[PDB]
DNA sequence: TAGGGTTAGGG
């Protein structure tokens, strides 16, 4: 059975009146639901606005997440990729972004390579083979813009891909002041 | 809108 972790899917700005009971409810419309639960304080047992559905299978996870935009007990929520509490560790963790970065890719590295792994995951809008200013020398990685955060997201939470015949880093892309903050 | 007593022993 796959992963628990790439079954999960974090639902945030919940309705302060949102239960597991009615979360259940809503989500439960696409797929079966082995775990649904929503998070509140430790002490006061408020809820803290957001909380995780684990479906039987990614497929149908997918499912939900094709069926955006969300609306529990009235109101608006956004449903992401449940990223583990290992990499929420990192800065931008659960930032909602649209561009990748592309690290350790070789210098013969052409987009169609790009385009032959990533558009299986989105739209691509951008692609961008970064080079030296004044020099002319490719860097060794490249930024990818898809039309949605849940392409990236899909791509993200997995360990390895395949770029030009071997493997890459892949993360959500830090602006220039989000980089030097977390530096 | 980032996790539910869910993360380094003892040889």
């Amino acid at each position: 059975k796959e992963p628990e972790q790439l079954r999960k899917l974090f639902i945030g700005g919940l309705s302060f009146e949102t239960t597991d009971e009615s979360l259940r409810s809503h989500f439960e419309q696409w797929g079966t639901l082995t775990d649904c639960v929503v998070m509140r304080d430790p002490n006061t047992k408020r809820s803290r606005g957001f909380g995780f559905v684990t479906y039987a299978t990614v497929e149908e996870v997918d499912a939900a997440m094709n069926a955006r935009p969300h609306k529990v007990d009235g109101r608006v929520v956004e449903p992401k990729r449940a990223v583990s509490r290992e990499d929420s560790q990192r800065p931008g963790a659960h930032l909602t972004v649209k561009k990748i970065f592309v690290g350790g890719i070789k210098e013969d590295t052409e987009e169609h390579h790009l385009r032959d792994y990533f558009e299986q995951y989105g739209k691509i809008e951008v692609i961008e083979i970064m080079t030296d200013r004044g020099s002319g020398k490719k860097r060794g990685f490249a930024f990818v813009t898809f039309d949605d955060h849940d392409s990236v997201d899909k791509i993200v939470i997995q360990k390895y891909h395949t770029v030009n015949g071997h493997n890459c880093e892949v993360r959500k892309a830090l602006s220039k002041q989000e980089m030097a903050s977390a530096s």
